[PDB]
């Protein structure tokens, strides 16, 4: 019949396998004998409709070539070198053997970074079909995994909905915000090397193979990730951009591109490397330029609107007039403390959006039986117990450098993390908690532009603290030129591009100790 | 095939179209099958496909439209004439996802019909706050028993239109935010699919325009790929303009009077603003002057009298006992009792910090703190309090009040609930104004955070607390420092009589207070 | 006349009363009831179904109720019990073309978007109904909706109604109704 044979026309240059031939030509049999106004009959051709467009038998040819997959990667992206080598070894490895292959890859970082512009540039530069699905806030199992035919709303997933789209049984999947997932059980079946080529789902009732899928999952913290999910993938960092690196990619792609955005040309608006490195330095506070192309982009439709209303035939935009575009500078100050008083230390964070600094403040609640300390900040329990180790440490460290010295253990202190609304975390502020008691109790300021981090212990010893880039770029951004951390973090820093570590004055260290010859 | 005449039909779309007719001239007519194919088929024709709305692109026409149709909002409007001006460069049409944030009732949801307008777009709003689903805005599939295309479909089909001008209401109380996400984003909103039709349409074109009150509750992926513009508050200057130019003349058309039977003179609507409304909109106020102008009608009708003046000493006759029959809650402060600044969903308000002795007397003192106050804002007043202490053992070394009395501090909205560090200075001031026995300077208002070492951090809400300021009457203000940018994007006219002080560390403050 | 009756038929709700007398003091202005639709809610019991047939003797307009939870649009024409929406058996009954439309307890609908079509004077005068191939031109019909409460009802509905509270009944009050 004229159905049977479009089906079969559907069918012609796909190479089947012979157990999803044997359901295509049981169902056909089944669709032979139905009468036309049957609702089985409309079941049956729903899922014959399905089971005709997987492309069962079609690979996307893919640009086996280092070169021009390595020009497409540096020529659409910034400083991406990891997933540009991952990448590369990907089509090294796929050229060794000599055929096409599927990997799943994981990048995470701040937001704005371009985890999803790379993941279109990768399948641009691979010549392979692109999809993408969200999995964050996702709570219904169903939508990956499918309904069966039984019921009326059934559908087959978003993973054969892709396969259908793309046409091809190697395309580039995004699977978007892993982290931000609710339903992670259907994705373990998803994204496995054992099971992805007899991945099963409930709609089709037959086995489609996903091996030669290049999957790329997108995430900003790896520890909220399912734990059996993050053992599937692969982590790739792509971490934040300092701010030379964000006035290179503002300069070679942000300003291009939010041009033939507005329709503007060089000749019309030109954008001086002043003026976005005064938009970097004052008008964004970020790890990613994702606000740095929102303020390219409101600068542009000033232009654009100046030239269209007739005001100027040519714009250029100079840090004179740059508050005509954007107004007055969002973030004049850059540190809270130029000069720290007694009693103030400066430290480092590292959150979701990046690394940032911050202080540590100490003052007397009572002037002038036992001491207290008043912990606020909207601290967590974990910056809580480190501030409680950090006061018992600090106690013990002046009961035995100054014996005379019974400030800490009788006058009642007030400890305070001056950012009160923002909730923190985390025991890396232990050895900048015991330095801002101990400056307290001995009346003197610490090193006007040091910065620190570490882990504290009872007895003293300094343990290791994640992320170090991100503080690094934190205290490079403040102007930081003395840094202290951990001697366990020494192969972490060491891992940091030269520009990033040029001007700063690291010391690491194993014992509060010496922290303390170096501070003071 | 008749209603396809004239559409740029997608490639992907007559495949369904022919199958569907094939389907239908073999089907019987009584069958239910039949019939969901000719809805289905229906919906499929009645679409428009390809046909684009004829924006005017006038910057003189659109710029005139939006200066009659609403008063104030300068930043919108200059959002809307550089977007006109990028499409005229472009030379074709586009859309962009725009956010009106502000307090209720100043007009976020009549701007967008205003742009609408002057755009030669159509427009449709729909409610998101109250929707906790997902198939409302996508519908139901052709196979269940009365489906329908959900929203959007409806909206492109009686707009006629690829671009109309869609309003989402209420983003900011989402109970459904990737559902969102998928249309609010250039990168996906080219193509998406609707439940009853599976054809992806071309949104790209779609001017959508989000409403919500407040910024922070939005969810960070959508705040983020949205354009925030503020829509703030009126003074009561342009409350009373808003009335009688927009409101007055409104409200009388559609109660069928004119302006020969009913007048609304200006004292009688400064009255409604000063005393029958307390908000930052106008909402109350149009709710006011239709009630007013409906009593007008009833007199009117009823043979009562031939022309009615609303006049002051007539007012109650229409309105009632004015409500808010007090403008502040404190007229000249008592010692212990400093103003504050405080910033909602529903706009800026005043609030008071109250501090009394709790024990007769004048082992240390203490401070015990009510008035429904957040964990954030009791640390606040935890470190105010430090500070406060720290400050007076250096201002006044003989001063022991602050270090031995127990002291009991309130806000005296007690049943709301208040949350925040921007009274931290507020606090400061009470607890010092009680120590030393002197109160603050009469009309002064002010508001800030504050660390533990007197640094005055910067804060959220300056235009809504200085809005809120300049109706309480407050002739000071003292703001951080950091908030020069946001304090002086303010008309000229409201920071006319306010005598500014911007400080840095809270000796500032102390030196301007007392 | 239209007071009389409404004393005549109610105790007490002199609010009420004048919030309705106002109503078709601006409708009589007007020339045309069309407009913002009345939306009586509060407790149950308190009078609220009954203050509209009230309003339709005062009006002098037939009445009629139908408690939504389409029927609104019928079914289709076929041999196959076919039967159209609500609406136009109205008509046939009322035996006029501008009877008093009330819909009771909006708060418990399930066919929003059929509803929204009575209420557009846009397309309330092109009405189109599954039975019947032919518009009916519903310009001239008043419509009263009665809510318990106005939180819950759909939002497209709310925006266009006009809220009118009832404010309960006092023990003198609720005692001059029992009597009477
Ligand atoms: N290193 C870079 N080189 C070029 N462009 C970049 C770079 N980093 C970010 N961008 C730009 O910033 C934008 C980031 O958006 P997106 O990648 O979707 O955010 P996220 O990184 O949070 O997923 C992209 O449009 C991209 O063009
Ligand atoms: N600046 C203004 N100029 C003219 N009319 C205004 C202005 N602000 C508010 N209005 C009027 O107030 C009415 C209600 O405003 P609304 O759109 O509900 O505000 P919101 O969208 O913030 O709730 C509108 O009909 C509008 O005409
Ligand atoms: N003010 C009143 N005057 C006379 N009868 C009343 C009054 N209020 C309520 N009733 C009586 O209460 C009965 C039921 O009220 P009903 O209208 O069903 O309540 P609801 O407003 O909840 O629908 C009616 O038959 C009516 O006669
Ligand atoms: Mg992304
Ligand atoms: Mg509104
Ligand atoms: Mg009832």
């Amino acid at each position: 019949d004229a159905i049977e044979e479009k089906f079969r026309e559907r069918l012609k240059e796909l190479v089947v396998p012979k157990h999803v031939m044997d359901v295509v030509d049981e169902e056909l049999s089944k669709l032979g004998l139905l009468d036309n106004h049957s609702s089985e009959f409309n079941v049956t051709r729903n899922y014959l409709d399905w089971l005709t467009s997987i492309p069962w038998g079609k690979y996307s040819n893919e640009n086996l070539d280092l070169a021009r997959a390595q020009a497409v990667l540096e020529e659409d992206h910034y400083g991406m070198e990891d997933v540009k080598k991952r990448i590369l070894e990907f089509i090294a490895v796929s050229q060794l053997r000599g055929s096409t292959q599927g990997k799943i890859l994981c990048f995470y970082g701040p937001p704005g970074v371009g985890k999803t512009s790379i993941a279109r540039s990768i399948a641009r530069a691979l010549n392979r079909e692109y999809f993408r699905f969200s999995v964050g806030g996702m709570t219904d199992v169903a939508e990956i995994k499918g309904h069966r035919r039984t019921y009326v709303g059934a559908m087959p997933g978003k993973i054969i909905q892709c396969l259908k789209k793309t046409k091809t049984e190697n395309p580039l999947i995004l699977i978007d915000e892993v982290d931000k997932i609710g339903p992670s059980s259907a994705l373990l079946e998803l994204l496995d090397p054992e099971q992805n080529a007899n991945f099963l789902d409930h709609y089709l009732d037959v086995p489609v193979d996903l091996s030669k899928v290049l999957f790329i999952c997108t995430a900003n913290v790896t520890d909220t990730i399912p734990e059996p999910l993050r053992d599937r993938m692969e982590m790739i960092n792509v971490s934040g951009y300092v701010a030379q690196e964000k006035l290179a990619i503002a300069e070679r792609y942000l300003v291009p591109q939010a041009r033939a955005l507005c329709g503007l040309d060089e000749s019309k608006a030109k954008l001086s490397s002043d003026v976005l490195t005064l938009l970097i330095k004052q008008y964004c506070r970020e790890s990613g330029v994702r606000n740095l192309q929102k303020q390219v982009e409101k600068v542009l439709r000033k232009s654009a609107y100046k030239i269209v209303s007739g005001e100027a035939e040519s714009v250029e935009v100079t840090p004179e007039n740059l508050q005509d575009f954007v107004g007055k500078p969002v973030f004049t100050v850059e540190r809270m403390y130029d000069v720290t008083p007694p009693g103030v230390v400066m430290g480092l964070a590292w959150t979701a959006m990046g690394g940032s600094t911050l202080f540590v403040e100490t003052s007397l609640r009572r002037p002038q039986k036992d001491g207290s300390l008043e912990v606020t900040g909207q601290l967590g329990e974990v910056m809580k117990e480190s501030a409680r180790i950090a006061y018992t440490f600090a106690r013990a460290f002046l009961m035995q450098h100054a014996p005379a010295n019974d400030y800490l253990v009788t006058s009642h202190i007030h400890l305070h993390v001056p950012e009160g609304a923002t909730p923190k975390d985390g025991p890396s502020a232990g050895c900048t908690i015991v330095t801002a008691l101990l400056s307290l109790a001995m009346g003197r300021p610490v090193r006007q532009n040091l910065a620190m981090t570490g882990e504290v212990s009872l007895t003293g010893k300094i343990l290791p603290v994640g992320g170090i880039k991100e503080k690094t770029i934190a205290a490079k951004r403040a102007g930081v030129t003395c840094i202290v951390l951990p001697a366990e973090n020494k192969k972490d820093f060491y891992d940091l591009a030269a520009f990033i570590t040029e001007g700063l004055e690291v010391h690491f260290v194993e014992h509060y100790r010496e922290i303390f010859d170096i501070a003071f």
